[PDB]
């Protein structure tokens, strides 16, 4: 195909191999292998061929194919050594694209259906035909539906909200089957990659998967209950109750399931006694908030079914968004003073319709997001370059200044000289002022590089330095010095003055000598090599070391650097009210400029010659005139050439260019105009002119702690990681854009900047990154709070899960679990790019977020932002506490089980045993088998054998307590030793777990039952890695009396674990046999108490299943729909 | 009855912190790294870069 053909064509012409890794180049390993005449080594791809061509006689040049491709090699090497194309690349890398544009998350989500998280499923149906009762007692015979299912036994289960019309789903869900089915698939999810059993689970990851389920369960309910409309009742069941009409086709059984007090109570069924015991005026609409005539009411209040958990969760989430909220007047103010005039935006002055724009955050979230982005960008060269180029092309869009490099050709056309003198300074500087491969982007790139010193140090290329050629007689090298000396003060490196000095010191060699630090960095050591404050010679740091009678030129060059170097300034971009300032290391609301700035009062600016830049060009040019007039070092030219030099330099000094005027008194204004409208906010270390102190030697971020130490200011110093990279620029094209600058002939400033600044402010791109940073900070606080539960951390947290078994976690366990938390958080909010991967590179246990920078003397300036509040982790702690008090709801039993034969005609539930069957460690005559027991046999009529923890000898009998791992590690031997004594003998084992899932098998008590098959199956299947669920065998209640039959039990609970039961025999008048539980009136506090206030929840102990709840009609229109201007 | 080995041992614990300079090997790596940091710091050793 053509594409691979062009790929091999390009790779043939350009992509030849040797990329020249930097060795100390050795004689027996050189690129010129044997220079075929001279038989030596030459190290370089142009050296060996230029040397063989030097063996070619010069006056007999002939075209060969070799003669063609030697020029091809020189051309390709010239293109390869170009400073911009080595770093520029068009395609992104999922990192640079993430930085340039972020996946905005889905915040404002809605629920039109009813809010809840629990439901009531029936299990065994009721005896709807029978003998002792007539058929017409039951309301199902007359076919009246009812919210609680008319069945024999009904339990409440957990199913995430099961009723909700939704605008946009959270893909997280927690679905739990009824307890007659299996639920260990909910618990084997997390780290059980080695449980081969489909119905198995390793106990050591129980707590980890339970709290991951808690995170899923809270992460699912992030919706807002929406107002939907109402309707007045016409039936006399509840007078005046404006009932609520959910959307969707199904609307029939919903009113029965929503409003339990609506029905009549014809008989002495348990639900009918309950609804007769309920109060009357507490259903439906009872409070609305109208603002305007004929308009949708904003928030109402309603008496519908909901649990206090999910009500509280969505209340916390709504409080979060209400803190985030803003209003269009402040949008107008903040946007127009962010624009600093030059546009306008209009907000209406009218009574509002009560909308909702969640955008306002505090400064801490922005600072944390700065830390995350800089930690991402750390030492990556090709990531910041597209952002910098984006600001470059944006500034080319915004600027009225047009680079017109022909004007210097126009003015060098009129210089006068002789013709017989064939060293032409004018034509030479036109050739040398011709840039590299037509680039002029480098100036705008360098201008945009002022926004970032702390990550990017813009240096010029080493290729602009004149290749060891310092010959001051070489006018080539002299124009080179002039170009570079104009170009250097634009760069943002801390060492541009010493580089401007040492390029003259490397230019002139052997005329005048200076003393310096060592012989390593001598007077001829290349000027690009210094680049750090420690390499600064104090012949430059002190002018008196340079001898004046010896070195007048060099003394006045060092003096001119010390005096006429530019000075920093500031312009204060930004806005404090909206867009909390991300300006760390600085005050808020400041743009640190490197050059002097003052505003122009005119609106039609025209030429003058008074700023640091025009002064600087005049200074270096008159000093160049002193160079050519140095009588004892350059009289060796012709006087025609001398006068042409003076004329060319005087005209070059009085060139007319609008570039320095622009750079002084126009450009930082629109830098401030742009600077807040960026995907990547500014990041500035304090600029400084020449002094050795107060120069940033580095800048570093942290991600973790080190030891037992906890204080981050102490921990940071041996923990930071250095961030930053130098960038290369074409000083020639820099100087071209400095020397040639042209305004339009009729430019008016407010006109031009109005037309050019307005159409970029129809974009709402800046606002989405705020909510992105919200989700970032909430996610990292969620991560530290959740990882605090499974291992010991440095943050104070309140624990609740401590009774459930848990693994002694390692850093690999914590890292894997944090990946699960990342994936869980990532499923919500609909985003595909990176989230908290910089955090996940390191140890997740001891994490902390901070930054510093160090001066040259040893002074360090750290910034530690305090992590703000987190509604997510707050709600996680809430659900943890609620699960601690309501552990049975997710199919968990506290305590443990006791294995032992119980054969009786009683009907007591194994979820709640009589107290004599259980025993503890305090029970006398009980043998605790803690550790290291052994089992001997019985020799010829003897009894078999086991060793006590206390060293005592004991046979197989009585009351034993096993740690669970003791059974797990040895279950194959222990089953064969123990099971037959469990079946017919007398020993009763109390194994302990803390927590376990379970399944429920029922039976009817009229006939025989036995559970030895189920118990032997469980005792057989249990494994050193995994366990299967614990089967129970619990009876079925009935209204009439039954004749009992004996059953045999083996698995009983320890304490009460029958919390999940809900009103056995609900349609019955009463219940004789089995357990007898009516409607739990503690769940319905509001309906049974006339004294309770409406917004009452007894939430942390028990959770109600019906409460007051508010529903909203807050719309979210976009910003360009709300506010606009022209 | 004993067995020499040129590195200090420790009774086992799985939950020990990853970063720990009580650990001799991590101490060694950290000191070697920060010495090379001290080497590169001021660029008085290499010219040419």
């Amino acid at each position: 195909p053509m594409s691979t053909r062009i790929a091999e064509a390009t790779s043939a012409i350009v992509s030849k191999h040797p990329a020249r890794v930097g060795l100390p180049p050795t004689a027996s390993s050189g690129h010129g292998y044997q220079c075929h005449v001279c038989s030596a080594v030459l190290f370089s791809p142009l050296d060996l061929d230029a040397h063989v061509a030097s063996h070619g006689l010069h006056g007999n040049m002939t075209l060969t194919s070799s003669e063609i491709q030697r020029h091809i090699t020189e051309f390709i090497s010239s293109w390869q050594n170009h400073p911009i194309v080595q770093v520029s690349a068009d395609v992104e890398n999922r990192k640079t694209a993430q930085l340039l544009h972020a996946d905005t998350p889905r915040l404002v989500t809605w629920d039109a259906g009813l809010c809840t998280s629990f439901k009531i499923v029936p299990i065994v149906p009721a005896q709807v035909p029978q003998d002792v009762l007539a058929y017409t007692f039951f309301t199902s015979s007359y076919a009246i539906q009812s919210p609680f299912p008319e069945a024999a036994v009904s339990r409440i289960v957990v199913h995430t909200r099961w009723a909700s019309n939704v605008d946009f789903d959270r893909d997280s869900s927690v679905i739990m089957a009824p307890p007659t089915e299996n639920n260990i698939h909910l618990f084997k999810q997390l780290l059980n990659t080695e449980t081969l059993s489909v119905r198995g689970a390793n106990p050591l990851m129980f707590r980890a998967n339970v709290l991951h389920m808690l995170l899923e369960f809270v992460l699912d309910n992030l919706y807002l209950n929406r107002h939907t409309g109402f309707s007045q009742d016409h039936t006399p069941f509840t007078e005046g109750a404006n009932l609520r009409s959910l959307p969707g086709p199904d609307a029939e059984k919903w009113y029965s399931i929503m409003y339990p007090t609506r029905m009549g109570t014809p008989n002495v069924s348990k639900i009918c006694n309950f609804v007769a015991s309920c109060v009357r005026n507490r259903v439906g609409r009872f409070d609305r908030a109208q603002m305007m005539n004929g308009a949708m009411s904003e928030w109402v209040d309603v008496f519908e079914t909901s649990d206090a958990l999910t009500v509280s969760i969505r209340g916390r989430w709504m409080a979060r968004l209400a803190r985030m909220n803003i209003n269009p007047t402040e949008i107008e103010w903040a946007l127009t003073e962010c624009a600093q005039g030059y546009v306008t935006v209009t907000s209406p002055y009218a009574p509002s319709v009560n909308r909702l724009m969640p955008y306002r955050i505090s400064n801490a979230e922005r600072q944390i997001s700065q830390i995350i982005r800089v930690m991402n960008i750390g030492n990556n060269a090709t990531v910041i370059q597209p952002v910098l180029q984006d600001i470059s092309v944006l500034l080319q869009r915004i600027s009225p200044l047009q680079i017109d490099p022909t004007i210097i050709s126009n003015t060098m056309s009129t210089v006068s000289e002789s013709t017989t003198q064939t060293l032409s300074p004018a034509s030479s500087i036109l050739g040398k002022l011709r840039p590299s491969n037509s680039d002029f982007s480098s100036f705008r790139v360098a201008l945009a590089g002022w926004l970032y010193n702390g990550v990017v140090t813009t240096v010029i290329d080493d290729s602009s330095y004149p290749k060891d050629g310092g010959s001051v007689t070489s006018l080539e090298n002299l124009w080179d010095f002039f170009i570079l000396a104009l170009a250097l003060p634009l760069t943002t490196d801390p060492c541009a003055p010493v580089k401007a000095f040492m390029t003259l010191a490397n230019m002139m060699v052997g005329f005048e000598t200076i003393p310096m630090d060592n012989q390593i960095y001598t007077q001829s050591r290349r000027a690009s090599a210094f680049s750090t404050p420690h390499t600064w010679p104090r012949c430059f740091m002190n002018i008196q070391l340079i001898s004046p009678i010896d070195a007048p030129i060099l003394r006045q060059w060092a003096e001119i650097i010390h005096r006429y170097w530019p000075n920093p300034s500031q312009i204060r971009y930004g806005t404090p009210n909206v867009f909390g300032s991300a300006n760390l290391f600085t005050p808020p609301e400041v743009l640190l400029l490197p050059i002097d700035h003052q505003p122009a009062n005119v609106t039609t600016p025209t030429l003058d010659f008074t700023n640091e830049l025009t002064n600087w060009r005049a200074r270096v040019c008159e000093l160049m005139k002193n160079l050519v007039d140095n009588q004892r070092y350059q009289p060796g030219w012709t006087q025609s050439l001398v006068s042409s030099m003076r004329g060319t330099l005087g005209k070059l000094k009085l060139i007319k260019s609008m570039t320095p005027m622009y750079l002084q008194q126009l450009a930082p204004v629109e830098l401030a105009v742009i600077a807040p409208m960026l995907p990547f906010p500014p990041f500035q270390v304090p600029y400084v002119r020449l002094d050795r102190d107060r120069v940033p030697t580095m800048v570093g971020v942290t991600r973790q702690s080190r030891d037992t130490i906890t204080q981050p200011a102490l921990s940071l110093s041996t923990t930071n990681t250095t961030v930053g990279v130098p960038l290369a620029l074409d000083a020639r094209a820099i100087t071209v854009a400095l020397l040639s600058g042209k305004y339009p002939p009729d430019l008016v400033t407010n006109v031009w900047y109005a037309d050019a600044i307005y159409p970029m402010y129809a974009d709402t791109e800046v606002f989405s990154n705020l909510q992105r940073d919200v989700i970032t900070c909430e996610a990292v606080q969620t991560l530290v709070t959740l990882v605090a539960q499974i291992s010991e951390t440095q943050y104070p947290v309140d624990r609740y899960l401590d009774w459930i078994p848990s693994l002694r976690a390692s850093a690999a366990t914590a890292a894997t679990f944090a990946e699960w938390v990342n994936t869980s958080m990532k499923t919500a909010f609909d985003l595909s790019d990176m989230l908290l991967e910089p955090l996940l590179s390191g140890d997740p246990r001891m994490t902390q977020l901070a930054i510093q920078y160090q001066q040259y003397n040893g002074r360090t300036f750290n910034v530690i932002p305090e992590m703000p509040g987190s509604v997510i982790a707050d709600c996680v702690q809430l659900t943890a506490e609620v699960f601690n008090h309501e552990y049975n709801l997710f199919g968990i039993a506290r305590g443990d089980i006791i294995i032992g034969r119980v054969q009786s005609t009683h009907l007591w539930s194994p979820l709640a045993p009589p107290p004599d069957l259980v025993f503890d460690r305090d029970t006398p005559g009980v043998h605790i088998f803690g550790r290291d027991c052994r089992i001997s046999f019985g020799m010829n009529g003897a009894a078999p054998m086991i060793r006590d923890e206390t060293g005592m000898m004991v046979p197989f009998e009585g009351n034993w307590i096993f740690p669970l791992a003791l059974w797990q590690m040895n279950t194959r031997y222990f089953n064969q030793q123990f099971d037959a004594w469990i079946k017919t003998g007398e020993l009763r084992i109390r194994i302990e777990m803390g927590a376990y899932p379970y399944m429920l098998h029922y039976y009817d008590p009229r006939q025989y039952a036995n559970a030895w098959n189920l118990t032997s199956a469980w005792l057989e299947e249990i494994t050193p890695t995994s366990i299967p669920s614990v089967p129970f065998m619990v009876p079925i209640s009935s209204d009439h009396d039954i004749s009992s039959a004996p059953a045999v039990q083996y698995i009983i609970s320890t304490e009460y674990n029958d919390r999940s039961l809900f009103c056995t025999n609900s349609s019955s008048p009463q219940t004789i046999a089995g357990p007898d539980k009516h409607i739990p009136v503690e769940r319905y506090n509001i309906l049974t108490n006339p004294d309770a206030p409406p917004t009452q929840i007894q939430l942390p102990e028990v959770v109600d299943l019906y409460n007051v709840v508010t529903r909203y009609a807050y719309e979210t229109p976009p910003i360009t729909a709300v506010v606009m201007g022209v």
